[PDB]
């Protein structure tokens, strides 16, 4: 096997699909490699230090809406933002999760950094621009976090018996499954972005 | 030990607190109670029953605001109701990622059956309070996984270097980590509940 950074981070990634991100081990990867653990320790010290190589390069890879287009609206970036963002997180097993608890990497302050002033300059505080940012955010892994894991989980349930389903839930049940939760977010997505707006435009009125 | 549902969950519960989602093994629980695993093997057939089961107890002993007041409108019940679950999911160790992938089970059907016949009452049609259910419970998941995960993680980085982090974000770090996130989870919570007010009130009219 080849051991330079993206050799490794390619392998990693493969098997992230295989396994999902708890049988991501060390001891797998060399076996993907077809070397020695201890190679492998010299390139790789530990899963920490691979799970946020892998969050950062999910991103870097996947996620190709980061920057807003010239003039474009906040409430637009927002969406476009928040689609690429699901995108990305969506086409690793468990990418979602292993996006969970990162913070911002040094090869993404500048992207992040133009994020946060872009709000500003649009008329958010910096802190109300944060807000919006960490909603987005959240409200997107949460509702790919539960696809995700849903579909990891359906594997090992007996699974709604049905029968004593009552009506309404029996129906939003098929109704939440008719697709992978698409519509669902984007649904959502709108609300947040129209709620956001009216906050914007209330300054010092009450609303 | 005692081994009725009630001493095992309890058990179960002060071991997540101790050794997360992760360190929570039959191996250790049994320990845990002093019995050796097939006496375990009787009463709890494996770590999935066990997360299920976790899941429901947790929100069963500390979600208490599940209903509706007499007379409250969906506007306040949905807030109630998000900051209820919330803490819920807060009050355990790795809480968010016990409920991550559940379904509703049968000891709360009748609950989730009113929450959606409420939001029908109000004017939803079931796919829209559907959504509004949804969009609320995956925001607020996402807020607590990425609360309770950069907290886990936060014992094992070099932790934010500074000096080459750039000044907006260094700014938005410092104010993100002034308290736990709920300030952003509380102005979140509401852009979200606007947002679906004026869809609600939209009716038939282009909003
Ligand atoms: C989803 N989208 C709003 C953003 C985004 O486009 C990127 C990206 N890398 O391009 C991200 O890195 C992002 O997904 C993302 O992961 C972010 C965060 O993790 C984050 C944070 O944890 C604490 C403070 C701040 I301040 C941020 C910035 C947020 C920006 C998020
Ligand atoms: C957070 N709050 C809106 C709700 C809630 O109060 C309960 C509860 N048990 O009382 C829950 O169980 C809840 O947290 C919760 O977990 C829910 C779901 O998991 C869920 C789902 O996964 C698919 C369809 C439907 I339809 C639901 C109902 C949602 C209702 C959620
Ligand atoms: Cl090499
Ligand atoms: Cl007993
Ligand atoms: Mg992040
Ligand atoms: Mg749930």
């Amino acid at each position: 096997a080849r051991l330079n950074r993206e050799s490794v981070i390619d392998a990693a990634l493969e098997l992230l699909n295989e396994t999902g991100i708890d049988g991501l081990t060390t001891r797998k990867l060399a076996q993907k490699l077809g070397i020695e653990q201890p190679t492998l320790y010299w390139h790789v010290k530990n899963k920490r230090a691979l799970l946020d190589a892998l969050a950062v390069e999910i991103l870097a890879r996947h996620h190709d809406y980061s920057l807003p287009a010239a003039g474009e609206s906040w409430q637009s970036f927002l969406r476009n933002n928040a689609m690429s963002f699901r995108r990305a997180l969506l086409r690793y097993r468990d990418g979602a999760k292993v996006h969970l608890g990162t913070r911002p990497d040094e090869k993404q302050y500048d992207t992040v950094e133009t994020q946060l002033r872009f709000m500003t300059e649009n008329g958010f505080s910096l802190r109300d621009g944060l807000y919006a940012i960490s909603a987005v955010s959240h409200f997107t892994l949460g509702a790919v976090l539960e696809q995700q894991e849903h579909t990891a989980a359906l594997t090992d349930r007996p699974a709604a018996p049905d029968e004593n389903l009552p009506p309404l839930l029996r129906e939003a049940l098929q109704i939440m499954d008719s697709d992978d939760g698409e519509q669902a977010f984007l649904h959502g997505l709108e609300s947040l972005i129209r709620g956001f707006e009216v906050q914007l435009t209330a300054l010092l009125q009450i609303v």
